[PDB]
């Protein structure tokens, strides 16, 4: 835990996860982020279109943030499944068509807009993929890697496309990729992966605990995880992961997301007002199960302009250390901090934070 970001219970622990379009962060934006958190994940296409390649922009942005805050942990986003076109490594991957994953019917496997999906069962793809992470991170400005799209790899709909045998090899290839990543990165670098996800159809927990330091709860109380059963599972997974020593990133939403076309057409001040009015329930749910090194993120997207730099009075109130563990009473969760008493009813979507 010596290479973890410095954690404190003094106020609500928050983290950042975004990519800024139209160049790197300004000095004011960099000061805002580094003075309020020690933990930021920089997304794909950060700095676009001013920076052609994500590797350059993230490396430069990490240096800028670390000048203001030497204790800042800056994470390099590197999708484990999808071949996005704004990296240098994308050009290398294009020159290896023999690597490209193909479905059962022999057709190339890709998502919409020609986004190829990696064949993680191929050791040559894994060695190239981990080489990209190593060359960017070790002896570099970043302190770790964000391996995304783990859930998409294990999606049972892939068995129809790949067949059971190919699906099993790809699942095992993902496990090897994580182990190879830790081998090349070393012991002093953080490994983040998109983990916990609770839905009616599938429940995914901290299912890759080996060699990893941070697990994300991306979809709390939103998308397909709005049910009381899903929300309780997400909060319990945070509590279980945190008690195991994991950093947990608890991503909450203001009742809407950037994929909502009608909500995105609202005035920005209306988005702020909705977000300001909708923070109590997800924050109380976070504080109910939050452990040491648990972090709260509250916005409506992964581009910086989608509320990522908004601030709320709840984030300035004293919090203090937790005095007890989470108490579950049916669908009602309670937690007591030194300066806050937390109450949340997942069934009725009601919550109250009694600051004191």
């Amino acid at each position: 835990q010596e290479y973890y970001p410095n954690f404190s219970w003094d106020k609500v622990p928050v983290a950042f996860h975004f990519g800024k379009r139209d160049g790197l962060m300004t000095k004011d934006e960099a000061k805002f982020v580094t003075s309020r958190s020690n933990f930021i994940v920089l997304e794909k296409a950060h700095g676009a279109p001013d920076y052609e390649y994500t590797e350059d922009a993230i490396a430069k942005e990490a240096r800028k943030l670390k000048k203001l805050n030497p204790g800042m942990k800056v994470i390099f986003y590197w999708n484990s499944f999808l071949d996005y076109n704004m990296y240098k490594a994308h050009e290398v991957y294009q020159n290896h068509p023999q690597w490209w994953l193909r479905k059962q019917d022999g057709e190339l496997d890709f998502k919409n807009k020609g986004l190829k999906r990696y064949d993680l069962s191929n050791p040559k793809v894994r060695d190239w993929w981990t080489d990209v992470a190593k060359n960017e991170i070790v002896n570099g400005s970043t302190d770790g890697i964000f391996m995304d799209a783990f859930i998409q790899v294990s999606n049972p709909a892939n068995i129809k496309l790949w067949g059971q045998k190919k699906y099993n090899d790809i699942q095992q290839g993902l496990k090897d990729l994580i182990k190879e990543t830790r081998e090349k990165l070393g012991d002093d670098k953080l490994i983040v992966y998109n983990g916990i996800r609770s839905t009616f159809q599938r429940n995914v927990g901290n299912n890759f605990p080996d060699y990893t330091d941070v697990v994300m709860i991306e979809h709390f109380g939103h998308f397909a995880s709005t049910s009381k059963e899903s929300m309780l599972t997400d909060i319990q997974e945070m509590e279980k992961a945190g008690k195991s020593g994991k950093i947990v990133v608890f991503k909450a939403w203001p009742g809407f997301a950037w994929i909502d076309k009608e909500a995105m057409s609202k005035p920005y001040v209306e988005k702020q007002k909705i977000a300001k009015n909708s923070i109590t329930f997800p924050l109380a749910a976070f504080l109910a199960g939050a452990q040491e090194h648990s972090y709260f993120i509250y916005n409506w997207g992964y581009r910086m302009e989608m509320g990522c730099l908004e601030w709320y009075p709840e984030f300035d109130k004293p919090l203090g250390k937790p005095l007890n563990d989470m108490v579950i009473n049916g669908w009602v969760l309670t937690r007591e901090y030194e300066h806050a008493l937390v109450w949340v009813n997942l069934e009725t979507n009601e919550a109250k934070i009694n600051w004191k």
